[PDB]
């Protein structure tokens, strides 16, 4: 037919939803921009733009949920990492 490579999963999620002592979020790099921006997966967070705050809630696999924000289309989410909130318990 025609040369058909495996598509492998890139992005697998092995990860506690979150682990209470490790309040793990998703660190994304929001472009154009440049604006580094965290999610704290499994509550709701708020993407503050210029003009607009967007309600959003990211998912324990790490995928986010926006709500009737309704976000620009055309912005690039670059997944940087995966890391713990702060002290305070907010990433």
């Amino acid at each position: 037919n025609n040369v058909m490579a495996s598509s492998s999963s890139d992005t697998d999620s092995d990860s506690s939803p979150d682990r209470g002592l490790s309040r793990m979020c998703c660190v994304y790099k929001i472009h154009p921009g440049g604006n580094i921006w965290s999610t704290k997966k499994g509550e709701q967070a708020w993407f503050r733009r210029r003009f607009s705050k967007y309600e959003v809630m990211a998912y324990d696999r790490c995928n986010l949920e926006w709500g009737f924000s309704g976000k620009p289309r055309g912005l690039t989410f670059e997944f940087l990492w995966d890391k713990e909130a702060a002290a305070d318990g907010t990433c």
